[PDB]
């Protein structure tokens, strides 16, 4: 079976995809993430505390991915045809360093592409039911921190 932390970590990708989908663009890049447990947390560049509503979207559009069990793609690439293939939306907030040659690259078709090294599940179906629990605007840094359980 797949530890609480890969499936936590997997999820991250999940809800990366759900934000996307309820805020848009705006919130494309991610400033890091991080996993304790079943605990996660995504933190994302963007300018405002989305209102309640838009957090249950995103807890809702990210448990129904779960529910469709997609298959979560992982892309082995020289750094060159990654780049070809994905594009810009692969990297983070900080791309990855240019000494860095090959990448790993995680796809959940139509839903998030992200360039990472660590280990996930082998569909979304595996992660289980997601919990927003906390939510927090850092104006001055323009960052929003999702908190999310996962049961
Ligand atoms: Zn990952």
């Amino acid at each position: 079976m797949y530890s609480i932390e890969v499936r936590t970590h997997s999820a991250l990708h999940v809800v990366k995809g759900a934000v996307v989908k309820v805020l848009g663009s705006e919130a494309k890049w991610t400033y890091s993430t991080y996993v304790k447990g079943n605990k996660g947390v995504l933190i994302v560049k963007f300018d405002r505390k989305p209102s309640d509503e838009e957090i249950r979207e995103i807890e809702r559009l990210a448990n129904e991915k779960v529910k469709e069990n997609a298959p979560i793609k992982i892309y082995e690439l020289p750094r060159e045809e990654a780049e070809k293939m994905f594009g810009e939306d692969m990297y983070d907030l900080f791309p990855v360093p240019e000494d860095v040659r090959i990448l790993k690259v995680v796809v959940i078709e139509d839903w998030n592409v992200n360039a990472c090294n660590k280990e996930h599940t082998k569909t979304t179906g595996e992660i289980g039911p997601i919990k927003i629990r906390k939510v927090r605007f850092r104006k001055s840094k323009g960052l929003l921190e999702i908190h999310f359980e996962l049961l």
